């Protein structure tokens, strides 16, 4: 990463080697991803990607979405015709950014140019926008499905609920409307009933605190 | 964190994850958070939080906790209409020092100006303040429960007495009384006649020596 | 490596240690390498592939690419005579660019040049073209034979499929081609239709969502 | 700690965690705790006492001690009434050395100043007093009973005595009489006959030669 | 090591008592120690070959090699007699490159000297030098006894050849023959009269394709 | 330690911790603690010391050697009387040097004076001169009795001869007539016999080589 260019850990990559081998992709794994990632030059990133083996069918998925992302990017940026002035940078392609066709010093350019030109976050973007697609298609449930059971511990259920509605494939207003509609629906008939006689103006402690007993 | 920027560790990272998995909401969780997020700018914080996977409950209150505090904020702090002038920031909402609508540039800008603008230690203030709502509505115990077996020594006790007392959802006056009241009057049979010869003038330490035969 | 020159880690040995005696040759230990040797001497370089023990048949036929591309060296590279002027290096020879004939103050001088003589990144592309050939050779599959099983998930295919072609030892056009015709000619009966009815205008992530139910 | 202000490492934090945990309150503790607290702020200070969870009974003594010290500071420092100069530090009180009615920026102004106000160091005294009457309370074994049994090698009764000893509540003048008295006196028949023998003069490497046949 | 003169890290004293414990005195371990006394000092390297407990014969034979060069180097460099100028730095002996009569800061005076005494290099050359020989010395097979078995891959044969080759007492000339005369000669009928086929111009890679089937 | 002070670091606290729990005093240990403690304040080589619990028979031992060493040293260095000029250092005392009646500053002074008082070297001295005398002492073994024996190969028997070697109480010029005598002259009769025919100018790896078969 960029802090000065400096070489990626080996406690890094090792933590990111460790975190796909055990957690696949469960949503916390996506803001790990990030954070070890902070201030990665394309090349970088790509290394992350690359050091994992197995899960080929999502890391194939990854390169298309990242494909896709970098024929966008080169629709909105024509490059432009002429030979670059001294102490300039060329206009990077998609390929550029994903770090393909650009050197390390290039990207090092780019990245340190005043204003800068910030490939690593935007090659960022389009790998995350990727991880979350794998993320939303491995989930093996969905919001719909979660009802709490006769005997089941209420914070239980509202553990198991979001955790399903944070991998759904859903905007902020949507997942509104799941808390809204679905959570206290889909409670056992005893704190169904409980949450009912609160309102819709409780707040998850509130709602928490009521079916405790 | 901020010493300049700087991302991250993995080791610090490795080290929130692994006490949210091996100890839950035990009331040490809390300062240990706040000693992992030294210095830490929102994103840091929001790293922290979003790399836990699991205990998902706790972790939408935490969120409430977080919006109510920022729309306090807001209500406090109402935003200024005008072209912020070169060399200035513009002024934070609720929402910027959660690190939902900043940048990490903005929230690097707020935290370095002369004066400073410590949103980082802004948004650590909320988070805590959500955490202790969670260790005190996690607590199995309640203080007035908590009373000494005719064989248990008098350590064990006051051990006992006093974990559930850190979790206790209560002021220090309201903790004096407490003490004052409680510990004594749950010892047993047998330490109970000892404690009170003692009278309401002895330290913890003559208590407990005192109860050691 | 070089940041100044800087002795290799004690964690950077044993992590490249480790991966060879966990992973053996498998495609995803190339860029662990790559990543691991950062900034590298040729000394760096040679210390890497001299601290593995076994494997001794993979690591005399890289000595033997190694010398190849060496050989090429200096053949495009002819070494001109002459005595050298002062603050200047003399031309590096392939055994140089290896770090047998070259001191570690050579290397320095060559990597630090105005402009660089980049030794360390020129001995890294032929030792990661040497490991191109040993993983290739000690891949046990070909890509003809991967089948999906009647009974197997599309994933579970999918993942053997491109775990099979990150191995291949063929160009991205013919890894277009493979994917474009081996893919779903060699899924199972049902999978295989439902595939062909979407056509070959379809991307992995719709190919796989096809085939989930 | 202050070595320009720095965070609390994760590794310092653990490693006094784990100490807690593994030993409890053997004497070998507090030097590790003032070992690992090198520097450190009374924020740093209450980080590492605050990230103990269990021994509450101890934590809680702790505090008392604390609280003894401080209120003893108040009386020997009779803060003056009036304003600040620029360029000032406030005097501190005792809640301000143990950290809890401080800043983090007052303690490294307090502890950065010409001349400087320790008051880090000043805090670590009182904590050790604290941990030193724990160690003392919570050891198992008087001096007294330390006796060396019919078939015990020397050096293994040696062991238990000055572990015992290290534990004991007394000043040196006082452990040098338990030396010159008890260890040669509570020695088995056949020992104490030779170690008489020798006389009070003899070191204690001549009394464990001594007995060792 | 320096860098500035640097203490040994913890890491790097562990690392080199753990690989002496894990392999002792295979080929791999000497490239290891190598790596781990980057730029060291004579006492760095002294403390390393004295933290080994246990090979007690393999270290005294390595400290009679060292005496021996230490002796060559004194017949070499005869010590010319008269006072030490100031700012100069007294001709060093075999024993003050090796460490034992000369101190810390004379060894950092002679490797920071311009033109530089390197005593640290000349010294961990005489080490490695008697290291080969109880690596050559403790391998428990010739080159002479490496056959291939009836049933035996072809890998596994040449991976065979090439460890026993590795520990082999002689130069790449004699190395070379080896390999052009045994390799093929000692291999299986089978695949000893398919490599016969193929030719003395074959490479490693070609004769390991070839005997695969 | 000073490299400007630094605290002493927790991976080198507890590898200190360690190596005296796994290894108790083998020879080994003490090379080991001067590598931990290099450029050690006194106080950083009482914390050290201080962090070990059990063996306190040697711990006690080194106390006593500790204080020779110190009344030593004040019957050579008398302290003169009279106020401290501007701008110098006390001349330390023995209990200064061993860290007991000397502050950290001080020590840092005396350390870093132009010229020094090496007050770090000098305990180290003495500290080491102890833990040779426990060591010597809790050898198991003599010299005299490493005999090999009758199916026993040379390399366990020299193994074992030079580790009691190692840990005997003698000079080199008594270790060179140990070795000169006694190894050929406990040989087993048919390698005492064949290293008898070698003759005394033989080295080590004659000797072993010669009894190899
Ligand atoms: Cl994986
Ligand atoms: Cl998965
Ligand atoms: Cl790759
Ligand atoms: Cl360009
Ligand atoms: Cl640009
Ligand atoms: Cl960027
Ligand atoms: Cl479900
Ligand atoms: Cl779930
Ligand atoms: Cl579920
Ligand atoms: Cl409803
Ligand atoms: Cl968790
Ligand atoms: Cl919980
Ligand atoms: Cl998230
Ligand atoms: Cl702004
Ligand atoms: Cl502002
Ligand atoms: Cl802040
Ligand atoms: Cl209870
Ligand atoms: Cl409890
Ligand atoms: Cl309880
Ligand atoms: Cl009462
Ligand atoms: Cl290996
Ligand atoms: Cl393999
Ligand atoms: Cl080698
Ligand atoms: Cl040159
Ligand atoms: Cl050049
Ligand atoms: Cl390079
Ligand atoms: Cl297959
Ligand atoms: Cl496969
Ligand atoms: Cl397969
Ligand atoms: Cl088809
Ligand atoms: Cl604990
Ligand atoms: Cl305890
Ligand atoms: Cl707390
Ligand atoms: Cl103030
Ligand atoms: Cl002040
Ligand atoms: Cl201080
Ligand atoms: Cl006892
Ligand atoms: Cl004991
Ligand atoms: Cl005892
Ligand atoms: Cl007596
Ligand atoms: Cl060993
Ligand atoms: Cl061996
Ligand atoms: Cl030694
Ligand atoms: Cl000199
Ligand atoms: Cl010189
Ligand atoms: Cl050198
Ligand atoms: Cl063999
Ligand atoms: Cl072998
Ligand atoms: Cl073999
Ligand atoms: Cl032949
Ligand atoms: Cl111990
Ligand atoms: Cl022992
Ligand atoms: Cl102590
Ligand atoms: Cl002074
Ligand atoms: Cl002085
Ligand atoms: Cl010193
Ligand atoms: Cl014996
Ligand atoms: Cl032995
Ligand atoms: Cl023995
Ligand atoms: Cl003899």
């Amino acid at each position: 990463p960029i802090v000065v260019h400096q070489a990626i850990s080996p406690r890094t990559l090792n933590a990111w080697v460790k975190v796909v081998e055990e957690k696949a992709f469960s949503p916390e794994v996506i803001p790990m991803f990030s954070a070890l990632s902070e201030g990665a030059t394309p090349q970088d990133l790509n290394t992350m990607l690359n050091t994992v083996g197995g899960h080929q069918a999502a890391m194939q998925m990854l390169k298309e979405t990242i494909n896709e992302e970098a024929a966008e990017w080169d629709r909105l940026h024509p490059v432009h015709a002429g030979p670059i002035a001294p102490g300039q940078m060329r206009e990077p392609r998609g390929s550029d950014i994903a770090g393909t066709t650009s050197t390390l010093q290039e990207q090092i350019g780019w990245m340190t140019h005043n204003p800068p030109a910030p490939v690593g976050e935007i090659y960022k973007r389009w790998i995350i926008l990727g991880l979350n697609k794998i993320v939303r298609m491995y989930s093996p449930t969905s919001i719909l499905d979660i009802r709490q059971g006769p005997k089941e511990p209420f914070r239980d259920y509202v553990d198991r609920f979001y955790k399903t509605l944070r991998a759904e494939q859903a905007s902020q207003e949507v997942k509104n409307w799941m808390t809204e509609t679905l959570l206290v629906q889909n409670a056992n008939p005893d704190c169904k009933t409980i949450l009912k006689a609160l309102g819709p103006g409780a707040t998850l402690e509130e709602m928490m605190t009521a079916c405790q007993g």
